[PDB]
């Protein structure tokens, strides 16, 4: 049973219409004020809808008005048909259209072909635990359309390893020769103690007998975890000679059970929630990118984290708002002599056998508190109920107030980190975890750190390990760290959802944001010089069309659009 395929099909088509309008891949025609037509490329289909244009070029399209008329016959709204009707106007090379359609069809089956069993109403979710929310997510990246290709997964691999399935599998472990492997950790973390807390006495012993019965000494090796897919699809075949020759040794599966997170390749220990997340190499293609991990990065990522942790260690403002970071505390990476020989850096043959551990947040929260992916604010249940509003009702706060506390919990530390420390991260729904109390916002945790951080002003003793992360940028576009990364890439999507549902009009939303930024600026007069340098109340900033990059991905200097400016919603209150 899947009673709801058309509900999601219309949602999807609506997102395509509004994202592609926003990026001006689709410029519709105004027939009356507020009433629009979009013509198909073959001029056979017409797409009629009413829409309100909210702040940041947000097309809020009335689904009840949305009509599809082909040769004068009225048709069901269909999202795939919509992309095909538009492939030309979108600048998709005819060479590329079948490949794109595959990516996008897989994206769409997540919502549409979801069994009715795995559907949870919004109000039940609002009191669900952390990981239920995690698997009930289906929206994906709010900006990109073809956002869940998972190119590489069979239909079973989706069943077992995709987040929205909710599987609880084990990790396969292997022994890798210490001479072919790079281990690393932050200060305070060591291999011998990490592996103890992670696997325990019995397991470590079991792995060890495996190893000694093969006549091998467990001291020549590290143990490291492997995603069961990556093992069978890539390691067992590509490293076939090494497994033969005993440099890689299967040793079995760990007892604990894991749940994939929205990242797919980051899994959460559900058996022992305070043990670490594990991030594994998954050589599949999702939003144009491969999800392998170079051993090259494995060397430096724990080091970059140690730097960041000691810059922000002891920060009184961050402590006062409760802002945590959860770090990648240790990484491990296998290098193959023959394969490293015949390959330039960045090769996927160097991103196969890697893994890194990351702190779980669970110990840092009260028993009455609740964790949730930030992506949950953009969640809407199959009955059309926005999960965000179930948090607002439960909370005992008005929507406006709820929003204000949310912004303090999330926007304020992001700003501070960019203006006090000149750090930019990726503050999007997947990389933030909200801490709620009975539904009210409390504070926030940032998660994806070593691979995503931009340092704009490192001291003279920046460890060379973080040279990857250093990155000059013009003062003219420094404010994009909030204005595009946060305002246009996330808050814009929250504002439409709150306005369409009547919970908060687009105007009250941005008036709040404006008062939010002002209150932060007033809490930090010693940064007033920087606030003038990098103008958060600038009147316009340039768009960065997410879906264009994919339809061709990721410095902002070379992504910004030349002749598309976005009108800064909060500038009106400067």
């Amino acid at each position: 049973a899947c009673s709801y395929r058309q509900v999601y099909n219309t949602r999807l088509a609506r997102k395509i219409l509004a994202e592609f309008c926003h990026e001006r891949l689709v410029r519709p025609t105004e027939l009356s004020p507020g009433r629009y037509v979009v013509h198909s490329d073959d001029r056979e289909t017409e797409y009629r809808f009413r829409a309100e244009i909210l702040s940041l070029d947000s097309w809020c399209i009335d689904a009840a008005s949305l009509r599809r008329v082909r040769k004068g016959e009225e048709l069901r709204i269909d999202a795939i048909d919509l992309i095909v009707d538009m492939s030309g106007s979108l600048g998709i090379p005819v060479d590329a259209l079948p490949e794109y359609l595959e990516e996008f069809t897989n994206t769409a089956s997540i919502s549409m072909d979801r069994p009715d069993t795995r559907r949870i109403p919004a109000a039940e979710l609002a009191v669900a635990d952390f990981q239920t929310i995690e698997k009930t997510m289906t929206e994906g990246h709010p900006c990109l359309v073809a956002n869940a290709g998972r190119l590489g997964f069979s239909a079973d691999d989706i069943e077992r390893y995709a987040p929205e399935s909710g599987g609880r599998f084990a990790l396969e472990w292997v022994a890798v020769l210490r001479v072919n492997t790079d281990f690393a950790a932050m200060s305070g973390t060591e291999y011998d103690t990490l592996i103890r807390d992670e696997l325990g006495a019995d397991t470590l012993a079991r792995f060890d007998r495996v190893l000694t019965g093969r006549g091998l000494d467990p001291a020549s090796y590290y143990y490291m975890p492997v995603h069961p897919w990556q093992w069978a699809e890539k390691i067992a075949r590509i490293y076939a000679v090494d497994i033969a020759e005993g440099r890689i040794v299967p040793v079995g599966a760990g007892p604990d059970r894991y749940q994939p997170q929205q990242s797919i390749r980051t899994v959460f220990n559900v058996s022992v929630p305070t043990r670490h997340y594990v991030k594994t190499a998954l050589s599949i293609v999702n939003m144009g990118f491969t999800r392998g991990m170079s051993a090259d990065y494995m060397r430096t990522t724990p080091l970059i984290n140690d730097w960041v942790r000691s810059r922000v260690h002891g920060d009184p403002y961050l402590a006062s708002i409760g802002f945590e970071m959860i770090y990648e505390v240790a990484a491990i990476g296998y290098r193959n002599t023959t394969l490293t020989a015949i390959t330039r850096p960045g090769s996927e043959y160097r991103k196969l056998l890697s893994a890194l551990w990351r702190e779980s947040p669970v110990s840092r929260v009260a028993e009455h508190e609740q964790l949730t992916t930030m992506a949950a604010l953009l969640h809407i249940d199959h009955n059309g109920i926005p999960l965000a509003g179930e948090f607002i009702q439960k909370s005992g706060l008005a929507a406006q107030e709820w929003l204000a506390r949310y912004l303090r919990a999330y926007l304020h530390p992001i700003i501070y980190l960019l203006y006090r420390y000149e750090f930019k991260f990726s503050p999007h729904g997947e990389n933030l975890i909200l801490v709620l109390d009975g539904g009210a916002p409390v504070r926030a945790v940032l998660k994806d750190i070593g691979e995503e951080i931009c340092i704009f002003d490192a001291p003279d003793d920046i460890p060379e390990s973080c040279r990857r992360a250093v990155t000059e940028e013009a003062d003219e576009i420094r404010n994009l760290g909030v204005l595009s990364d946060v305002f246009d890439d996330f808050l814009r999507h929250f504002a439409l959802l709150l306005h369409e549902s009547g919970l908060l009009t687009d105007g009250e939303f941005w008036a709040t944001v404006a008062h939010s930024v002002a209150e932060f600026q007033a809490r930090h007069p010693d940064l007033a010089d920087r606030f003038d340098q990098w103008d958060l109340f600038a009147p316009t900033f340039p768009a960065i069309h997410m879906n264009r990059l994919q339809l061709s991905m990721v410095s902002y200097s070379t992504l910004v659009d030349n002749e598309h400016a976005l009108v800064n919603p909060i500038a009106g209150h400067r």
